[PDB]
């Protein structure tokens, strides 16, 4: 009950911040999710045995592809610890539990390829999941774990708490998949021009919950510069390896995939941050005031993204 996570102080500080990179030493993510679990829901939230046992379970599950790993399911807690802790009291006891445990489960057992590839592949996942299957998946997969004996986090909740919990974790997980984020932000922009937008509406949190998954998920153009820079090369080596995947089953892959088409990269990431990124941020910003940073780290990587293409780097 007694018993702190304590990071070195360098660590203690620049996790607080939006920005903060959880590092190339793999044995360190598990602590510093607890220690995000502590300071943001407590040390009472959840047993530190099953907790424990849990995190190391859900490492399990995450698999050695370039990007979608181990690292991004941390990394994306991280931004959400962030969003928490910096709207402390906008989020109820029920949704700070569920929310971090959410962006750790939220990419579980992913193989690297795409909803697109799973279904022209004809993949056994596609049958059972005709929409956002790999995101069904992940939800099928947090709940697999949360019945191994001993890896219940929730025991302690009561029945309803439960259900409310496992529910906020399905809407959450399914939330992030991207094909359904272009809708579900129009809606949330509607709302809050018309202001119309409502926190005490179950189904507008639901939304606003839907769009911090979105931006969680999508934190690396929030980073500094070489972060960002670095993770790109793990976003385009998977998205290649599906390229080359869909050659493989004769289909020509869009030039996002096409590693024959490298060069196109910078402006691919310009359309991206026009397209998705810039517009998440900023309608997470009108709704969040507090999470300005994330929208003005997006800018300035937008920016770098530009200067890339006009040759000054
Ligand atoms: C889908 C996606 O998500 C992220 C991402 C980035 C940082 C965090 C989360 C996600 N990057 C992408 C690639 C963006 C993109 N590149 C191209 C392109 C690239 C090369 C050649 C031709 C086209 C088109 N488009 C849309
Ligand atoms: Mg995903
Ligand atoms: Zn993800």
């Amino acid at each position: 009950g007694l018993m702190q996570f304590t990071l070195p102080v360098r660590l203690c500080k620049e996790i607080e911040l939006f920005h903060f990179d959880i590092g190339p030493f793999e044995n360190m993510w598990p602590g510093i999710f607890v220690y995000m679990v502590h300071r943001s829901c407590g040390t009472s939230c959840f047993e530190l045995e099953k907790l424990c046992r849990f995190i190391m379970s859900v490492k399990k599950n995450y698999r050695r592809v370039p990007y979608h790993n181990w690292k991004h399911a941390v990394t994306v807690a991280h931004c959400m610890y962030a969003i928490l802790q910096n709207n402390h009291t906008l989020f109820t006891d029920l949704e700070r539990k569920g929310l971090l445990i959410a962006c750790l489960c939220h990419d579980l057992d992913h193989r690297g390829f795409s909803n697109s590839y799973l279904q022209k592949f004809d993949h056994p996942l596609a049958a059972l999941y005709s929409t956002s299957t790999m995101e069904q998946h992940h939800f099928s997969q947090t709940v697999s774990i949360l019945q191994l004996e001993g890896h219940n986090i929730f025991s302690t909740l009561s029945s309803s708490e439960y259900e409310q919990v496992l529910e906020i974790i399905r809407k959450a997980i399914i939330a992030t998949d991207l094909a359904l984020y272009f809708g579900n932000r129009k809606q949330l922009e509607e709302m809050y021009q018309t202001g119309s937008l409502n926190l005490n509406n179950q189904s507008h949190r639901d939304r606003v919950i839907g769009l911090m998954m979105t931006a969680c998920d999508l934190c690396s153009v929030t980073k500094l510069w070489p972060v960002t820079k670095l993770t790109a090369n793990d976003i385009y080596a998977e998205f290649w390896a599906e390229g080359d995947e869909m050659k493989k089953l004769g289909i020509q892959p869009i030039p996002m995939m096409d590693r024959d088409k490298k060069d196109e990269v910078p402006q691919g990431q310009l359309g991206f941050y026009n397209a998705v990124a810039i517009p998440c941020y900023t309608t997470l910003t009108q709704i969040l005031p507090p999470t300005e940073p994330l929208l003005k780290a997006c800018r300035d990587n937008l920016s770098q993204w530009e200067k890339v293409i006009r040759g000054e780097e």
